């Protein structure tokens, strides 16, 4: 998790050099300019170090929130896997059930046709029988 | 892409400063105090730069692991997409199959009904015919 | 969003130290070695701070790209989630339809069976009728 110490800037405990206080007769000129320039530059690098700290810190907070989002996505994916596999099972079951039901209805129609033929035949024979009855009754 | 150099701190100086090693009849008060706090400040900025660098490094490592996790999530998600599309196909197929089977069962039942009514007709006419036969046989 | 200012290095006006610019008889050995070491090392700290800044920047841009990919993952996951829920619904519906169709077909077959028994009985009765009629003209 993001490290808050990166949010603490360094405050410069030194005071911006006054060019009155440097030793007069002991230093060369070039070295004087060197000390002053080094002071200013120390200030600047301090600033850069602080800003860098803040950049890395923000990178870390972003990484943390993205870690939460990644875990969430992972979980969602896993739930979705359970659901999809269950769905696979139930789909297969439904397809097989449809096919089996189809062979059953096929057999049913097969029986229906024969029943139709039989009922027609019985109808004809019954008609002939009725005619014979009427004929036998016609005489006495 | 990860830079290990960000995890390598710069080691400053060699020897620490107390005003012992300082000349100190040559330096004024303000400049003496300036040398010391500046020493302290250089130490502090070294520390801040190092910690910031390390923080950025850790941010990069986290970026790497998150990249791996992102790739994993990508593969898993795309596969789930293909699977879900397959499920869509089979579901549609099953719905259409059910629709096709239902009208089939309907016509089968309609024909069963017609066969029922016809059978009832035959069963009445057959009963009446039996009555006529029995009457013809009775007289006699 | 990524801050490009982290890629802007501090340029240190001081390029440290020469044996020409330094005072001589005034400094102690330890203090001289301290000045030299301080010169080289402060520069080094500048370099490290700059490098750290660059690292933080790279971390931020990488975070941005990962944000785009994460958003993509979010959208895809939620969409496939609703789709999977839809599949759950229609699968359940299909299972219920299959069960209902099965309940219909069982009863239909039962009715077919009853029809077969009835048509067989009618067949026998019609045969008996044929024999009785045939017998009735047989004796005339
Ligand atoms: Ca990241």
């Amino acid at each position: 998790m993001a490290d808050p110490s990166l949010n603490n800037p360094v405050v410069i405990q030194a005071t911006r050099l006054d060019a009155s206080i440097l030793p007069r007769n002991v230093f060369s000129k070039s070295y004087l300019l060197y000390v002053i320039a080094q002071g200013t530059d120390v200030g600047a690098i301090a600033g850069k170090a602080n800003e860098a700290g803040q950049g890395a810190y923000d990178a870390q907070v972003k990484n943390d929130e993205q870690d939460v989002e990644l875990a969430d996505h992972e979980a969602r994916i896993k739930q979705l896997r359970i659901d999809v596999d269950d769905h696979e099972s139930r789909i297969t079951a439904n397809t097989k059930a449809i096919t089996a039901l189809n062979v059953r209805v096929t057999t049913a129609e097969g029986e229906i046709a024969s029943l139709q033929t039989n009922v027609s035949a019985l109808d004809g024979r019954v008609t002939t029988a009725e005619n014979n009855i009427s004929a036998l009754q016609a005489d006495y």
